[PDB]
């Protein structure tokens, strides 16, 4: 087994403007957004990949756990901005929550509110208890440890809740985030009117990202003029290209080397002009 995590990132506006939702959330999958919800549409709905998946979530439900974690999360922000007595002002509060599992191991887990881009409470798990940053924070801290079982219950949300969610979307994640897709490869040429030649390698359609794309001139590895990459979330593949000018004179071959966790071995294309 190797490494999974499951990140929610929940963002609030006190005075959203127009076409911004008030409040919106999404959740990823190692390096993947799998569900977006927010305020306008009071949905949540699966994303990429995982529009194809059945069974793995009832959106339905989720949606309106969404609506009530929006209810809290919104009034959080309305107690800050009362606390500041500066409602005419426009604030922010965004909040990051998940776990982690490797060699499925637990092996970590966060909660923490960022107000206006600062700092605002945090949740220590071993304690266990929320740890106040802010001034107004402290206010947080005391509405969230009003009875006693609001802590074991943060708790257990990190230490078992969370990765029993993840656990269970692993199972229906399989062919998703643990392909290895190999990569296409298209070598192109284009010269601009008065300027020199350029050979521009491009590798798509793979998974994971991590990969090594690179020109040779004569067996020589090249320096790139230009260079790129992009993920789309759609589809849950990578794109990386990588650009060359070659002298208005020069004959030597020039070739693209690929190489990728999902391949046996490197692949080589030629360029011929
Ligand atoms: C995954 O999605 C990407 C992005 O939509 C696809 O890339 C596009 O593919 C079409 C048709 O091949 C091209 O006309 C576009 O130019 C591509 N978009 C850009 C600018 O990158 C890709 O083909 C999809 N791959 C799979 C396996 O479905
Ligand atoms: C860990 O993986 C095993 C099988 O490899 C599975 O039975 C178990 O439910 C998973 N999580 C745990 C420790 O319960």
């Amino acid at each position: 087994d190797g490494r999974y995590s499951l990140t929610y990132i929940y963002t609030g506006l006190s005075k959203h403007v127009e076409d911004v939702p008030a409040f919106q959330a999404l959740g990823s999958l190692n390096d993947l957004q799998f569900f977006r919800y927010n305020s306008k549409d009071r949905k949540s709905q699966p994303m990429g990949l995982w529009r194809q998946v059945e069974g793995m979530e009832d959106w339905k439900q989720d949606s309106q756990l969404q609506k009530a974690r929006e209810d809290i999360f919104m009034e959080t922000l309305k107690d800050i901005v009362e606390y500041y007595k500066d409602s005419t002002g426009s604030h922010v509060l965004q909040g990051r929550f998940g776990c982690e599992i490797e060699n499925n191991r637990s092996s970590g887990a966060f909660w923490k509110y960022y107000y206006d881009g600062k700092d605002y409470i945090e949740f220590n798990k071993e304690i266990p208890a929320w740890v106040p940053f802010d001034p107004a924070a402290q206010i947080t801290k005391q509405k969230w440890e009003a009875e006693p079982v609001y802590v074991q219950r943060a708790k257990a949300y990190l230490e078992e809740e969370c990765p029993a969610t993840l656990r269970k979307y692993l199972k229906y994640s399989k062919n998703i985030l643990d392909r290895q897709d190999p990569p296409s490869v298209v070598v192109t040429s284009h010269q601009a009117p008065g300027e020199k030649k350029k050979l521009k390698c491009l590798a798509y359609d793979f998974y994971p990202g991590k990969i090594d794309v690179h020109w040779t001139r004569a067996g020589e590895v090249q320096e790139p003029e230009l260079r790129g990459d992009v993920l789309h979330n759609g589809n849950g593949t990578y794109q990386s290209w990588v650009v060359v000018a070659v002298p208005p004179q020069d004959t030597a071959p020039y070739s693209c080397h690929v190489q990728h966790s999902s391949l046996a071995q490197p692949l080589v294309v030629p360029w011929e002009a």
